[PDB]
């Protein structure tokens, strides 16, 4: 019928036993002591993240999944640039619910554990998975606040998971399905639903081509699928003047890379070539349900990167809408490309700050795999709102280089004013990020590289195998903090 | 006979022309406006980096040539956190020592170009060149002040540029001359030319034996080539008692990979894996000639990776001298190896802070290559003294993260309590430096991993092409102020 997560803390010294949370306290005293008893029992205490499940204690709920959360005090924790106690929280959660899904249950009511949102996270982050094209399927699970107080804590928790699952959605999604103009299609119909205070604007190619996007179009050529340039406003302030935050993302649906052909092995993880996109959408679809007071656009150009009679040719030079030439060396390196073009289009918003994502370069997911989002800014100020941001939501951001030496390496260039690839294959990730510098004029811009964290193994407890959608919460914590 | 280079500063709007420094307006006094009337007549002024030469201004300067120093009032840059002034000067200097020596002018006095320092590291870095092993040479030039005030900064600065400078002959010398014990036998020697307050200590392998350092045997016994363990002393402190400043050096002197063999592209470069000891030396050999006021105690495992009938088997386990396992699943991850026993080893000295320097991994250069040296650190507060340093000397540095998810991927091990590669191939820098955090337990450890900034080609002005010798200065520079 319903099941039932409570948490339980790690022992202090001091204490005779371990301490449950508020609700685990009182859940026990409702059956007369039998959960403390029944867990004394069972065995050695549940320590961080581990779980044990106890049958037939309340006829209401005939399982109850207690789970360990670690020590009470955890805060923010130095070592790691993250509050460890939100992390513990989600991760715990999310093992509970999971033992409850396994159990064939479809309803579970979660214990807060002190911090409602990170409970609600955990449960929320925890339970998605990407099932519609497949037959066999676990049971649907609808988790919900245990209790009455807190709820627009637990809610907000909700909302922000509800975001990266989306982005996680649009990731996963194989590329036959989500092509440039079924993505689009999709954001509009998600961030209409939050708010009427939005445009749309599905750019097709004769815009594209108005617009002189040639470094953009190049890299759409090469592929039968049309190509769209997804543009969002989220009017939000009270202000219709007030100057927008800009967000762009790289929306390469599917990446071959071209005639500069990739391997065979796991080229399928190309369908998330698109993250930068999923990402940057994703958090002003949900900066939008929270009906943020800032104005916010949103800027996707997305195509498909294919070998074919037509595509890109190693050598080519193409003209940026800013009229700068490009010689495209390696047509695998197709992301700078796309994003010259999208970089230019932003700053004719006159924009506070310029945010781009990118599922960029091999190189990054080398230099620090999942453990952190690479940051590349111009601005201290927006390297610092990222990063205390990122400590909240425990989807880390670490700060790269964005040094002339870099630049030097991608303006040494045989035929044109800029080449796509480096002179050396040494830091890649800075020489791409290089390369966008070259486009951009702002003095608040930001560079996310998120090629490392497209994925998730076991890494993140609570978050499956598969697309991760990393890092949305960040993003939406930034423009919320922003907003205050 | 004698050379002379002289600087002039970039033109500001409210000149009427470019500026000479003190010298060089001097000089074009002495020989009646002759200089600024020939500069005149070249035609465009000279840029940053820039130079000219002119000829028969005067009859004990046959050769002039001045040099561009940009903008005068270049102070600290906080895009490339450095000092722009100093980089502005080191370049400029450089450029025109090398125009003397193709003159093949075997002396060249140096304007100060309002910092000596700077000035005399320009030209003492670059006139630099490994030679010693062909008949075919430069003419050798003497470097001298050009006037007499300020002859200390001018003196610190030939110090520091020597220091880096011995790093980069003990990199550059080929491997079957620069042998474990000819390196130990060098750095002696340059050690106590440098102070008689000090004891060096060339430990051989019976010693290494009785230290159970089996990590860091199992890595050398592959070679013919005697491995040596060398430990260098030098009592600065007034204070005996005074706790040191460790500082540990891997000393690859020939990395072929053993068994995991490298392919054959440019592994010729792996004579210079022992940059790790040669940095850390030489930093201390400096400290020791400025005669700083604190103790160091400096260490550096030396020995060659060879593929033998008796080499580390790939699967094989071996024990580190604190008694803890390690499954060597790649042979080529060796620096891990040996730094694991130098790492236990500098705990007995009861240090104040512990600073380990290595070439150790590819991921690195891929990560930042020649643009910073990555630290990994678990401590902010020597992190800053590091990267203040660096903001000085210009060898700059970049923190890189010590988090727990890279531990996860080095202890989760089939056979022992730890592997010397991660499971995945992602964050190689990071999973390497998680393993070093194995062998320590102080807490204030920094780890160099300097594979990026070994070589040069043409990114750092200053340096010819070949081994770098980086980041000698700015670990000379962290000694200098933590001493005052
Ligand atoms: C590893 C990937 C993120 C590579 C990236 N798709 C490049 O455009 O090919
Ligand atoms: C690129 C190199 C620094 C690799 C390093 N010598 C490892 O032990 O093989
Ligand atoms: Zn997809
Ligand atoms: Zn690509
Ligand atoms: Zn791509
Ligand atoms: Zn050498
Ligand atoms: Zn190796
Ligand atoms: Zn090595």
């Amino acid at each position: 019928t319903k099941g039932l997560v409570l948490g339980i803390y790690s022992k202090e010294k001091e204490e005779d036993e371990p301490q449950f949370t508020s609700a685990g306290e009182n859940f026990n005293k409702l059956v007369s002591g039998k959960l403390r008893e029944i867990l004394n029992i069972s065995g050695p205490p549940l320590k961080a993240g581990k779980t044990r499940t106890f049958y037939g204690l309340h006829e209401d709920f005939p399982s109850v999944v207690v789970v360990g959360l670690g020590k009470k005090t955890a805060g923010i924790d130095e070592q790691e640039n993250w509050h460890e106690g939100k992390e513990n929280i989600r991760a715990a959660v999310a093992a509970g619910c999971r033992q409850i899904q396994d159990l064939e249950i479809p309803s579970v009511e979660v214990d807060p554990c002190g911090d409602a949102q990170a409970a609600a996270e955990g449960a929320v982050l925890g339970l998605y998975e990407y099932d519609d094209l497949k037959q066999k399927r676990k049971v649907v699970v609808s988790a919900k606040l245990h209790g009455s107080e807190d709820q627009e804590a637990w809610q907000r928790g909700v909302l922000f998971a509800s975001g990266q699952n989306l982005a996680r959605r649009l990731m996963e999604t194989p590329a036959n399905e989500m092509t440039p103009t079924k993505f689009a299609e999709i954001v509009e119909e998600n961030l209409k639903s939050a708010s009427i205070k939005t445009d749309v604007f599905i750019r097709p190619k004769s815009w594209i081509e108005e617009q002189e996007m040639g470094s953009f179009l190049s890299v759409a050529k090469g592929s039968e699928e049309p190509p769209v340039f997804l543009e969002i406003h989220y009017k939000g302030s009270p202000n219709a003047s007030e100057p927008p935050l800009v967000f762009v993302g790289k929306g390469i649906t599917f990446d071959s890379g071209g005639i500069s052909i990739k391997a065979a092995a796991n080229m399928d993880l190309m369908r998330a070539d698109m993250g930068g996109a999923a990402t940057i959408c994703s958090a002003i679809v949900s900066a939008a349900k929270l009906d943020l007071p800032i104005n916010i656009v949103g800027l996707a150009p997305l195509c498909e990167n294919m070998p074919s009679g037509k595509a890109n040719k190693p050598g080519d030079v193409v003209r940026a809408r800013n009229g700068k030439t490009i010689q495209v060396d390696n047509t695998d390196a197709e992301g700078r490309l796309i994003l010259a073009d999208a970089l230019c289009y932003a700053h004719t918003f006159n924009p506070k700050v310029i945010i781009n994502a990118a599922t960029l370069t091999g190189a990054m997911d080398i230099a620090l795999g999942s453990g952190a989002t690479g940051v590349f800014t111009n601005s201290s100020w927006l390297w610092n709102k990222l990063f205390e941001a990122s400590i909240e939501t425990g989807d880390r951001v670490w700060r790269m280089p964005l040094f002339e030496h870099y630049t030097r390496q991608v303006i040494d260039c045989q035929l044109a004013d800029v080449n796509n690839i480096g002179k050396y294959r040494s830091a890649g990730a800075c020489t791409a990020a290089a390369f966008l510098k070259e486009f951009v004029t702002h003095p608040k811009w930001a560079h996310l590289d998120i090629a490392g964290v497209m994925t998730n193994k076991d890494e993140v407890p609570y978050l499956r195998k598969g697309m991760a959608g990393r890092p949305t919460r960040t993003l939406i914590e930034f423009l919320f903090r922003f907003s205050q």
